[PDB]
């Protein structure tokens, strides 16, 4: 399958070179896999989700995404026009308020909820969690992300938008999840993207077009935008039987586009998410 005039992020993860415009992917498109979007929630009614999105948990007064961030990230995972895995199931876990911020205790509760809720879903191809969040280092947030990962969920987390080393940020610094940095369209590291040895992979994170609240779209930047690309890629590859939840992060790093990024500090992986389609 080919999506013409795709968002540059989609086209980038199906190409060994920048500048292309078509997203090439396998027809399965993540069918049979689930992606928990742990964020501000998902406007599940957005026409771009085609009924493949629903809220399963909220930690606030409403399950409605009053921010747009979680809907944007869910869209990059598996919306029809802006998603990597266009047939995946999307589950919204609202751990962030409508101002985009959430206490650490709530983020931990949301990750433990996903680790349990997956046992009563139908995801025969596997479960992915996309965590477009992050704050200062916390051993308990790292432990929650590690618990979710070891429970059989591929966990992708943002590296953070501080232009610093991701070792000082959670859940970015948890070694056993998949920490995602942000690159731009010209294959540079995004100016804001965190780096460091804990990073596993880079994804398109600058000027990412995806869904938004009110049935609209908008482009935003951040490692929070690169994470759903990788989460969608992991759900996409798990549907093709190429990898499991426990191994998806390494597989995506094994099959990445190596050495293609610029402004990668020494000690940080120079790997760009790539689906190796045909
Ligand atoms: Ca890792």
């Amino acid at each position: 399958a080919a999506q013409t005039n795709a968002p540059w992020g989609l086209a980038r993860i199906s190409s060994t070179s920048p500048g292309t415009s078509t997203y090439y992917y396998d027809e399965s498109a993540g069918q049979g896999s689930c992606v928990y979007v742990i964020d501000t929630g998902i406007e599940a009614s957005h026409p771009e989700f085609e009924g493949r999105a629903q809220m399963v948990k909220t930690y606030y007064y409403s399950s409605r995404d009053g921010n747009g961030h979680g809907t944007h990230c869910a869209g990059t995972v598996g919306s029809r026009t802006y998603g990597v895995a266009k047939k995946t199931q999307l589950f919204g876990v609202k751990v962030l308020d409508d101002n985009g911020s959430g206490q650490y205790s709530t983020i931990i509760a949301g990750m433990d909820f996903v680790a349990s809720d997956k046992n009563n879903r139908n995801c025969p191809k596997g479960v992915v969690a996309s965590l477009s969040l992050g704050g200062g280092y916390s051993s308990s947030v790292n432990s929650a992300a590690a618990r979710l990962q070891s429970s059989g969920v591929m966990v992708a987390v943002a590296a953070g938008n501080n232009n610093a080393d991701a070792r000082n940020y959670s859940p970015a610094s948890e070694p056993s999840v998949c920490t995602v940095g942000a690159s731009d369209r010209y294959d540079r590291r995004s100016s804001f993207s965190n780096y460091g040895s804990v990073l596993d992979i880079f994804g398109p994170g600058t000027d990412i077009l995806s869904t938004w609240i009110g049935g609209s779209t908008r482009s935003i930047s951040g490692t929070s935008m690169a994470t759903p690309h990788v989460a969608g890629l992991a759900a996409y590859l798990m549907t093709l039987g190429k990898t499991t939840a426990a191994s998806a992060c390494r597989y995506i790093a094994d099959t990445a586009n190596k050495g293609d990024l610029s402004n990668i500090p020494f000690g940080t992986v120079n790997l760009l998410a790539y689906n190796n389609y045909q």
